[PDB]
């Protein structure tokens, strides 16, 4: 299945701590055990929010392909960290 993550960070945040924000989830699927090398398994993709409905703030959506079990977790340990606002998942597949 196809799952995808939503941050919603904080005002106070920036671009280039996108990449030092979502390696919560990095380490939080290094933890499950997705990896580069099995890439090919899980789906990973990261992209900025161009949907933002706050200018001053910064948003950052990202998919997986992992058990929903986990990828709460996953979202969990993102909005766990204070520089985020919150992180909210959506099934896509």
């Amino acid at each position: 299945g196809i799952y995808t993550v939503k941050i919603v960070l904080n005002p106070k945040t920036n671009k280039g701590e996108l990449t030092t924000e979502a390696v919560d989830a990095a380490t939080a699927l290094k933890n499950f055990g997705a990896k580069a090398q099995d890439v090919g398994v899980d789906g990973a993709w990261t992209y900025s929010d161009p949907t933002k409905t706050f200018p001053v703030g910064y948003r950052l959506i990202f998919k997986v392909e992992m058990p929903e079990d986990r990828v709460n977790d996953l979202a969990r340990q993102l909005r766990q960290r204070d520089n985020v606002s919150r992180v909210e998942v959506t099934r896509y597949k």
